[PDB]
């Protein structure tokens, strides 16, 4: 019902993996999060395992301005069809996802970055951020990683083998 549109078909939330997948992951994260950087390879590996999840992306930057430029920037890159591309190179970057730094990654990537700052400032980029804020605490998630895999709420840290089950048994359950 509404619960579920709201997590699984924003059309403002980004969407990896299998746009038609039958499990939906969604993960609130934030570009300065050791255990965020440290999920980054396990929700690769779930997607490259299982190519009928669908990931849906909820940008949460909670650990400051230099995490809130990060997901303004990432959010932009939608604009120049870079998302994808961004996001794994920020998540996979060493030290601060601050202003110089997530700026250097952009440039990596190949966005314009005169273009990417205009485009920071766009309010559906500001929606964006103020859903996550909304849903995280609908949710009861106190900070990044949380996880939501279908029905199931899973708000913490997990490995790509403790996803894995939480799909398998989300499928079971359907």
């Amino acid at each position: 019902n509404a619960n579920r549109d709201s997590l699984f078909n924003d059309p403002n939330a980004p969407v990896l993996g299998n746009p038609e997948g039958d499990v939906t992951v969604v993960e609130f994260f934030d570009y300065n999060c050791p255990y965020c950087r440290r999920a980054m390879a396990e929700v690769q590996g779930l997607v490259d395992a299982d190519p009928n999840v669908r990931l849906v992306y909820r940008e949460w930057p909670i650990l400051g301005e230099g995490s809130d430029f990060a997901a303004r920037a990432a959010l932009a890159a939608r604009q120049q069809g870079k998302y994808e591309a961004f996001h794994w190179a920020l998540m996979g970057m060493s030290g601060k996802a601050n202003e110089t730094g997530v700026l250097r990654i952009a440039r990596e990537v190949g966005l314009d970055t005169e273009q990417l700052q205009r485009d920071m400032e766009a309010p559906e980029v500001t929606a964006h951020i103020a859903q996550s804020m909304a849903l995280a605490q609908k949710l009861g998630f106190n900070g990044t990683p949380s996880f939501v895999v279908e029905d199931a709420l899973v708000p913490g840290f997990v490995e790509q083998s403790q996803l894995q089950d939480a799909v398998d048994r989300a499928r079971k359950a359907a």
